[PDB]
DNA sequence: CGGCATACG
DNA sequence: CGTA
DNA sequence: GCCG
């Protein structure tokens, strides 16, 4: 088992379901109290479960594996024993862990907003409805589309909601393309949102794009809320359903065609798969990469990519397909 | 012990 | 601060 | 919380 998430394949169903939602939960009451180091581990934990090839049954199997000390492995063996981890279940029970829960799965709303709720004595959304002036817009729209965000938006709802998109950006720059990323391109039968990546195959033409879409796709009534030069937009858009509709989060991104390969990966995830990514560029070959480029900081030169097969290649890492990503 | 990914809105 |  |  080597130490870092992208040296191994991660499929998205795995042997060890139950012990890694275990260990994710403690992962992310550390995030809550913002301890990012005992997240990572948690998480990096977690994950070498996700990348074993059979369920674990004993304790021993533990030893060797990375990321495994004292803590993580008391919370695997008491899992083995009783079926359960005292710790994990009175962090699921805290009045804390809930609502922090709570609110910063708002849109608009991240741990630092929440823990100072939280520490106001704020509790329940009703809570935030009462007093909206002390709301960003950003926040009031999402509180306000809160129940339909929380439900799953399903891989079925997404070509139609492609194809909406490819016409707006055909008529703001014909020629330019859509690509499917995140968790559906992992193939993920769900998630919380789309994400869409924009290019053109002519270097420079998307340039001023993201303006340009998304003034067109508010034209067709389909944009319920949006920030708005500007290359990323973080939307709420209105999803056809039954006699209805409902409100979904999309994300629409644009590269140049020459940054394509590096947004594509970026966007792809997991999001650990894409720190420890990022983290063993830095710290195994000294190489400085992020969702625009991999940068030489001796050489002070990018390395050019015209596919993801390329950047593994120039990490000196197995190619592993987006399938086997889900760290 | 230091480090923990790295951006944009 | 929020967002990916 | 863990590695290196
Ligand atoms: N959410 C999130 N995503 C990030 C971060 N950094 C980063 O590179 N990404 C990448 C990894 C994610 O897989 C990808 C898309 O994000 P996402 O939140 O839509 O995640 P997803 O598609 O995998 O998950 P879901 O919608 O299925 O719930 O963006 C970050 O800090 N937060
Ligand atoms: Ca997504
Ligand atoms: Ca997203
Ligand atoms: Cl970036
Ligand atoms: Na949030």
């Amino acid at each position: 088992m080597p130490a870092y998430a992208c040296q191994r394949p991660t499929p998205l169903t795995h042997h060890n379901t139950g012990l890694s939602e275990a260990l994710e939960i403690l992962a992310e009451a550390a995030g809550f109290e913002g301890s990012e180091g005992r997240l990572l581990t948690f998480c990096r934990a977690a994950s070498v479960l996700k990348a074993l090839p059979s369920p674990v049954t004993t304790l021993s199997q533990l030893q060797g594996l990375p990321h495994f000390g004292e803590h993580s492995s008391r919370v695997v063996q008491e899992l083995l024993e009783h079926g359960v981890c005292e710790e994990v279940e009175r962090v699921r029970r805290s009045e804390r862990y809930q609502t922090m829960k709570l609110f910063t799965q708002i849109f608009g709303v991240g741990v630092k907003t929440a823990d100072r709720w939280y520490r106001e004595g704020l509790r329940t959304l009703d809570d935030l409805r009462e007093q909206p002036q002390k709301l960003t817009q950003q926040q009031k729209a999402g509180l306000q589309h809160h129940q339909d965000l929380s439900t799953p938006v399903l891989r079925s709802d997404v070509d139609a909601l492609q194809q909406v998109v490819e016409e707006a950006v055909g008529q703001a720059l014909p020629g330019a393309t859509v690509t499917l990323t995140g968790g559906f391109r992992r193939g993920k039968l769900q998630g919380h949102d789309v994400d869409f990546l924009i290019t053109h195959p002519k270097e420079g033409q998307e340039a001023g794009l993201l303006p340009r879409v998304m003034c067109r796709l508010q034209d067709q009534g389909l944009i319920l809320y949006h920030q708005h030069a500007f290359e990323r937009s973080f939307c709420i858009f209105r999803l056809p359903q039954p006699g209805s509709w409902k409100a979904v989060r999309v994300d629409l991104v644009v590269a140049p065609v020459s940054q394509f390969p590096f947004a594509l990966l970026g966007w792809t995830g997991s999001k650990l798969f894409q720190r420890e990514l990022r983290r063993f560029s830095r710290k195994e070959k000294g190489l400085w990469l992020n969702s625009h480029g991999l940068f030489d900081p001796e050489q002070k030169t990018f390395f050019q990519a015209a596919s993801e097969e390329d950047i593994f290649r120039h990490l000196g890492l197995e190619y592993l397909p987006p399938e086997q990503r889900n760290a």
